[PDB]
């Protein structure tokens, strides 16, 4: 019934029903006009013939390797482009935040309501006659067939940019602060208020969990030591709420800021880490000033981790899966003099972009040891066993999956991985080809040009009919692989945006936030502007192994 | 005990202690340098002799009128001038925000904790040996001493600006919408989560009392109709709870989107015409959208009647009492090439600032009859007595008090104004020569330089001995006005950074929302773009009463 229920307007315009069969796009703005936004203006036109194809932005940043290394060295130079990286990425960012699941136009309800993931894409009307719109059939392909055929795995396919499990627990970690789906509400809603990387899963959401989290004294977190070492304080101690099923002993319910921390010991282990790190601030603050009460080490030493996470996942964590020469930089001052807003609303689609399923491994592999999921799930008493230093050290040499290219999701995530195309059908997601027009990529024409081969195109073909009727999701885990990478085009041009957007939007970035004062002085302010994953593991765990996000 | 309780830092520094007795200045990007950041750089030096003095920029936009009359009419230069106007302003104002009541240092809890206030300047320490920090005696004089002797009204003194009671009114029920304070918290929190100019105080806080207020069909909000005029539901009808004392009957107690606006008739005529005008949009907005139903006639009116309050407060109201010959315009499009942060938080000192109670009236004249105080409020039957016509005819013509200039304050909300010092102590606000400094402006060296005459100065320095331990709010209300002026310096060069950061902050103002469809189309464009406080009163209230922010 909706008469834009055709997406007709291109070029980020925006459509409006003007009757009950008649539309109106609004192109202001956009570079374009006519009806449908479609025709460029002069300087338009310009630029599309200047502005390079990301497929080839990706090639100079991933080759060249010669010419990057004196570029590098060159801090004007290495300032100029790592500017431009910032700003070209997040101009695809709508900020303020427009729709969400509920609001397919603009509204106060869709604004100001934080409960809500916001969305790059409206959601389809729920008065239109397919799925994706007009386009398809009445209703979307199995979505139990689509998982069996393309995407569970058959042979375990290595990640070939050597991506490894201190890589893929990191990110489980890391994004389990501002991916937090309320699933009492639905897949569209989410209990991170922050709305970013505000560290909540270390200190805890609301302001009484982390006081029962905190010791109060020289601005630390409660902890015990066991066997010597330093772990999160348990359950019982703190009275914080687990998720533990009911047969784990008490001893062994660490109580951490994220509430599903306990489900693998991965994440266990960089709580810990975490934990370590905010105790060992703390003393380095304290020792600077002992004047200072524990409210001010406490909030001081936050303000100095969220730094780290942020310098850590800009320079080690992004540095590595984009296969760039180029070396990224954190520095917040590259834009003081470019507009830029610092606020950020976490994406439904970034957090549908995230499920990395195929990263998973068969068996989690420590020291001489072989856990299959069901023996390593919701098990921490396994991280008691070997100790963090030999969960460094295995992670680091265990490679994780390709995500990219088809038929790698381990069948034991299998329930998650449909969940996953489920919850993106029940949240109305546009096609993929539409989120490619979105961020500025050319629809695919065919299931062949997605897939780069043949049988997995074929077996799509016979599902979808129509490569504009194609998923966003599934089509992130087919796709033609970039050459020896781990992502496809869409998984990094619609994730960029997002990512950049959200650590660089961080309040801390801002002028009157990145001084030395705000840190404690210029001794708290070099820990963030000197942190690394290396550093972090070095500082944090026995023996100083040796740590990376790729195979050795 | 605090080495920072002499607040050392100027220019904007910030002080950080180093050890008990031992402090550091953090100059960075103040233009300043040195142990107390005093010492400029030449940049620095040269715009110290360029830039003007504020109340010689007041003097070029208050004088010259002829001038004025040629630029107003010259849309590129009237839109040049505007731009300085918002830009200039809103550099003042920290954002992302920083300090609140409870931290005088930068911290996670102060900015992610939208139930605090914001704060200007940061509290003084709670281990300062005297209020203001280091100067003063160990407690500030008697508050009711203060009040009584240059506070409280002797003879009702007029404003020489004009402003009338619907100007008075206006204040009173514009700012309710983001000065909500949280009384059982304290005077430093508050229940505006929205911090800014959503509405709220029509519409409702919480999505639970917005439905309670809505009729559900065509977008409208719920009404009743007595004696053929429009006016909100009742209590009984729509269970929203509303602030009456037991002896309000409850076909009296009229059921609005801020709890406290059956308080005075003069809140409730306003409430009364912003529902009328909600309405109103609706019809237009159902006329050129049949296909819409109720919840995007709802939403899109609601966006509207935001753009409408902004277009009302800059062009009407903020042009009356600034004084300005220069026409002040509501135009989004000219921060499009600036840098600006689309987002705010409501500074604490900006609602001391809104305490304008010698702006009240000794009696509310209503056509023929001339109510007291005690008549007047919780009185909603004057309202139905003489209409809406009446009181705008009314209101219109009757009269402000002058808030500068001292002595003022009716004597019966003493109580009230004696609060505000109290609260203000009680929240550890810093001096008033402290604020000035903050706000670009020159620390008064004497009482009589504060007052501009001799005998309330001679009072003043009884109890304070010095001016340097001067408080912000009674100088407010005793400093000099500007000639022919409503206020002194101190209270426009504080308030208009937070009002056009404020106005200007909203998402509604953002490139992305700033657009026909948002408001869904040209029609509902055009609403907010030709909006006045005459075409809100001639559109909603019988016979199309003439009115004004000053007597005729
Ligand atoms: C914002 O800060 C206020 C003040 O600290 C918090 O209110 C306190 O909440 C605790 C519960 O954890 C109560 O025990 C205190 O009595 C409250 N104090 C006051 C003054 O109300 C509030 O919880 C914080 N808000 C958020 C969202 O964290
Ligand atoms: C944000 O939106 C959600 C969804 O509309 C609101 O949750 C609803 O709240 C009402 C109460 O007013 C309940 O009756 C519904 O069952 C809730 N729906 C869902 C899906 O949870 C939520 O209240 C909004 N948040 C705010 C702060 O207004
Ligand atoms: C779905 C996704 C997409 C891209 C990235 N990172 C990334 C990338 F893979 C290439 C260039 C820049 C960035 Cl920020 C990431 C990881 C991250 O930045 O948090 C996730
Ligand atoms: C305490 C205070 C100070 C200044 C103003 N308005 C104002 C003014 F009085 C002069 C110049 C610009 C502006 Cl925005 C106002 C009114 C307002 O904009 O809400 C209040
Ligand atoms: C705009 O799009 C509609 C539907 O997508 C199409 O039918 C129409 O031809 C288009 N108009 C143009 C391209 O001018
Ligand atoms: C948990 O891990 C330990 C190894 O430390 C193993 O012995 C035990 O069987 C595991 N528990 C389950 C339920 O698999
Ligand atoms: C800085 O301020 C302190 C206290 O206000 C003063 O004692 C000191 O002399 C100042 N230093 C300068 C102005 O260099
Ligand atoms: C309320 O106003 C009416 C006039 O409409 C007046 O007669 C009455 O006395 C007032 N109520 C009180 C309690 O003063």
């Amino acid at each position: 019934a909706n008469p834009c229920c055709s997406n007709p307007c291109q070029n980020r315009g925006e459509c409006m029903s003007t009757g009950f069969d008649q539309y109106k796009c609004d192109c202001t703005r956009t570079g374009f006009y006519g009806e449908n936004c479609t025709t460029p203006e002069f300087l338009t036109r310009i630029k599309l013939l200047l502005k390079p194809t990301p497929n080839t932005v990706w090639y100079i940043l991933t080759h060249f390797k010669g010419v990057w290394n004196i570029v590098n060295n060159i801090p004007f130079l290495r300032s100029l482009i790592m500017k431009y990286v910032l700003t070209s990425r997040s101009y695809l960012i709508d900020s303020p935040p427009t729709y969400n699941v509920h609001y397919g136009y603009k509204s106060w309800e869709a604004f100001s309501n934080l409960s809500y993931y916001t969305r790059a894409l409206p959601p389809v009307a729920d008065d239109c006659p397919t799925p994706m719109g007009v386009k398809g059939n009445k209703e979307l392909p199995d979505s139990k067939e689509v998982l069996e055929k393309v995407l569970l795995r058959r042979e375990f396919i290595p990640d070939p940019q050597g991506s490894n499990m201190m890589f893929a627990f990191f990110a489980q970690h890391f994004t389990h602060q501002f991916f937090k789906t309320d699933h009492k509400r639905g897949p569209g809603f989410t209990r991170g208020l922050g709305h970013g990387v505000d560290l909540n899963h270390i200190y805890g959401e609301t302001l009484d969990r982390q006081h029962k989290l905190r010791l109060f004294k020289d601005g630390k977190l409660k902890y015990q030591v066991i066997g010597g070492e330093v772990y999160p304080p348990t359950v019982k101690d703190t009275q914080v709420e687990m998720i533990y099923p009911p047969h784990i002993p008490e001893n062994l319910q660490f109580a951490v800021g994220q509430e599903v921390f306990g489900l693998v010991p991965g994440l266990m282990m960089y709580a810990t880490i975490w934990l370590r790190e905010h105790n060992r601030v703390c003393d380095i603050l304290k020792q600077e000033h002992p004047e200072w009460g524990d409210e001010q080490l406490f909030q001081t030493s936050r303000l100095i981790l969220i730094g780290e996470t942020i310098k850590i996942v800009i320079e080690d964590y992004v540095q590595h899966l984009s296969g760039y020469h180029f070396k990224l930089k954190f520095d917040p001052e590259l834009l003081f003099n470019q507009q830029f807003q610092y606020q950020n609303r976490i994406a439904s689609e970034f957090n549908t972009l995230y499920h990395w399923h195929p990263l998973l491994p068969d068996t989690f592999n420590i020291e001489d040891q072989e856990y299959s999921f069901k023996q390593f799930l919701y098990n921490n008493s396994i991280l008691l066993e070997h100790g963090l230093t030999q969960f460094v050290e295995s992670f680091t040499r265990q490679i994780a999956g390709r995500v990219a290219g088809g038929r790698n999701v381990p069948i034991a995530v299998q329930a998650v991985a449909k969940a996953s195309i489920d919850q993106s059908r029940e949240m109305k997601y546009q096609s993929l080809n539409e989120y490619r027009k979105r961020f500025s990529l050319k629809p695919y024409t065919s299931f062949e040009e997605l897939t780069g081969e043949k049988e997995m195109a074929a077996e799509l073909k016979a599902l979808y009919s129509d490569i504009d009727v194609m998923e966003l999701y599934p089509a992130l885990l087919v796709e033609k692989p970039r050459p020896d990478a781990i992502f496809g085009e869409t998984m990094v041009e619609l994730g960029a945006p997002f990512s950049l957007k959200g650590l660089m939007g961080n309040p801390i970035c801002s002028p009157q936030y990145w001084k030395p004062s705000t840190f404690g002085g210029e001794v708290g302010f070099k820990i963030i502007n000197t942190a690394s994953i290396q550093s972090l593991i070095c500082n944090n765990v026995k023996g100083c192994p040796f740590t990376s996000f790729n195979v050795q």
